[PDB]
């Protein structure tokens, strides 16, 4: 009888947070209790910003839950550990799915090594090796993300060329980057590019089923969910793998992207017109295909499905021991005040 | 009898309209003409707010100038490429300070290349190859800015380590980098780590002065002034070169600086580590007395002087032919209308 706590302050906002709820919609489905708690700005904008499928309950100080319960703390939002450190109650679960940003929540990788985290779920096991690199040492699991349904490809012009790109990293770098594109670029044909950093995220969807290349500006990613949304959508990509140590992820390669490294917006424009040319001479690149087949065989929702169940399942058979509570006792939550 | 303008249209801001006022100062030291040229926001606080030896004259439309005159332009203001197009007067160099913000100014290299520009200056051999691979093919210049004579060591506290960086690039990096030097320091001494990002330049001197450790988190550089700055001051420097394509220069080695790749994060705080260890040994790298040999030697303003009278002489010496005008002609300037 145990029930998995997400904390939210907000409405859903960050790609992170509609990844929770995806874990939450999951878990409910397959035989697990899974709900947010939401921890402040209980108002009825935030209330109602979340589905109907999300059980929501609200922080009270004061309330109680079970003993036995898990909290699935985000790596970020320090103060969820100052509190939950205030008990001996409950387990903790880690679901850092942004390496780099694990700064935000806790001081070091001594504090996160010495606090009773049970297990870090991340989004990939490039997010592993580099959580490890920072002197992380705790059990560490992986369930990636997967790519809706609605990411798909459509019918593409045969007669304009469509490139689509984010600015939502290295905006700087993409105006470089344009610079040189229209600097190299000698072809007849004018560009169709459009910058799809304001996009809803089924927008964006339509856009890249549309579009023939997908010119990359990730930035110290853990999977790469922008460009397998491209590569979801049939669109060619070129460009910033969003990996400086690339050696240490095996989801992208030379066979489903044309990559380069950071600062070679020379050879990256190049790239981009090489793409250009294959498109106007209807011999669209074969990684368009690789990229496809990828996203249908590893991120896609049945297989997250199997992921999540798998995992919290594993998490479930190898909880540490409750110190100085049983199983069904009920613990008073008090640990934050919050405006 | 020919004046060099500059044109500003704002008080003086960014490290490069300093520069463009040491031009302006060596310029008229030794023998030459040059002026500011305030396109707009001709009011008390930005006239004010140039140094009483620098001659400024106020655009006015209808106003005349010598056919002969220069025009030494930023690479951005893309206003003034515009307006300067619509008269065949004048001769135009392009002080190109920020070769990554070439597009700032002009679409493409091939606008840059089809425009009547004699010279392009630049602050370094590295930016003459950057703008080069671009596809521009004007004829290109270096003077590297001076280390004002303030940047000098002083006497560096031999209790405690002090550290000191800047946030101005890479803001969410430092915060990484930090994130990793805290988990990997396991000496007993509290390290003193101070942000400069916000201080004044005199105030960025102090501290440097006073610093053992310089933590580099330069990015897109064309010379590397704030490391430079930080050799000047005695400081040992880590971190980031600035440089991608750290090959394409040669001011920066192995033998004054600590410089780590994009995203090497962990061998950039082991390096820190280093310096730290070096410090509390009493045993200061030799990097730092080659950092230094290398600012006296070439960075300072005696050199400057002697390279802003080169290569402004030599553009005096071959100078295009003027068209449709004869020298001593005057000319309406009336091609810009600003608020």
């Amino acid at each position: 009888n145990i029930t998995f706590y997400f904390p939210f302050g907000h409405v859903p906002t960050y790609g992170g947070d509609f990844v929770n709820l995806e874990h939450i919609r999951a878990l409910n489905k397959h035989g697990f209790s899974a709900k947010v708690i939401l921890m402040k700005n209980q108002i009825p904008i935030v209330i109602e910003s979340f589905p109907k499928d999300i059980p929501v309950v609200f922080y009270k100080p004061g309330m109680e839950l079970n003993a036995q319960d898990v909290f699935v703390l985000s790596e970020g939002v320090r103060i969820m550990y100052s509190g939950l450190a205030q008990t001996q109650a409950f387990r903790v679960i880690v679901h850092n799915q942004n390496p780099f940003y694990t700064h935000t929540g806790m001081d070091s990788a001594h504090d996160i090594n010495r606090y009773r985290i049970t297990k870090i779920i991340t989004p990939s096991h490039y997010t592993v090796k580099k959580l490890e690199e920072m002197g992380i040492t705790k059990p560490m699991a992986v369930i990636s993300p997967y790519i809706p349904e609605y990411f798909k490809p459509a019918e593409k012009s045969n007669e304009e060329i469509r490139i689509t790109y984010s600015r939502r990293k290295r905006e700087e770098e993409s105006k470089i980057l344009l610079f040189y594109l229209r600097s190299l670029y000698r072809g007849k044909k004018a560009l169709h590019i459009r910058n799809l950093t304001n996009y809803k995220r089924e927008e964006v969807a339509e856009e890249m089923s549309k579009a023939h290349i997908y010119a990359s500006f990730a930035e110290r990613e853990s999977l790469g969910l922008m460009a397998l949304e491209a590569m979801a959508s049939g669109c060619h990509v070129v460009g910033f793998s969003g990996f400086t140590d690339f050696e240490n992820q095996d989801v992208f390669n030379e066979e489903n992207g044309d990559w380069v490294k950071e600062g070679e917006y020379k050879k990256f424009a190049e790239k981009l017109i090489e793409a250009i040319e294959q498109i106007e001479n209807n011999t669209p690149s074969p990684k368009i295909e690789n990229g496809l087949a990828l996203v249908n065989s590893r991120f896609r929702q049945d297989r997250f499905e199997q992921e999540v169940v798998r995992v919290y399942q594993d998490i479930l058979d190898n909880l540490p021991p409750l110190e100085g509570f049983n199983e069904s006792d009920k613990v008073v939550l008090d640990f934050w005040h919050f405006d």
